[PDB]
């Protein structure tokens, strides 16, 4: 296998979370400066970032300084997910994490992306 996701907590120059979905045979990724919404209706900024390799889904450790993406990476949540809807502008999925669970949607508009919880 079932597709999986991870939410990494990344202690870089700006502390953020990274949501990564196994999708298109890579990790489709978004930075979340304020984290995953944990309550219904809350709208969080999501910043599309470059695809990562599938192997990276289980990574934890320190990205060294001078490297782009420096800082400590820790797994905040992880699990399977079920894809419910997808287009170039919308991804709706059921997350099966310990913290991030139930349905969520990533929304692309002219201003970028948002992440929202059912
Ligand atoms: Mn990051």
């Amino acid at each position: 296998s079932m597709p999986r996701f991870v939410v990494q907590e990344h202690h870089a120059r700006r502390l953020h979370w990274d949501l990564r979905l196994e999708m298109d045979n890579v990790l489709k990724s978004w930075a979340l400066p304020k984290g995953v919404p944990e309550k219904r209706g809350v709208k969080r900024l999501a910043i599309e970032t470059e695809d990562h390799d599938l192997s990276y889904i289980d990574f934890e450790g320190r990205i060294p300084e001078g490297m782009y993406g420096a800082g400590e990476v820790k797994i905040w949540d992880s699990g399977e997910y079920e894809l419910l809807e997808r287009t170039e502008n919308k991804i709706k999925f059921l997350a099966k994490g310990r913290k991030m669970n139930g349905e969520y949607v990533l929304i692309k508009t002219k201003v970028g992306w948002l992440l929202m919880k059912a």
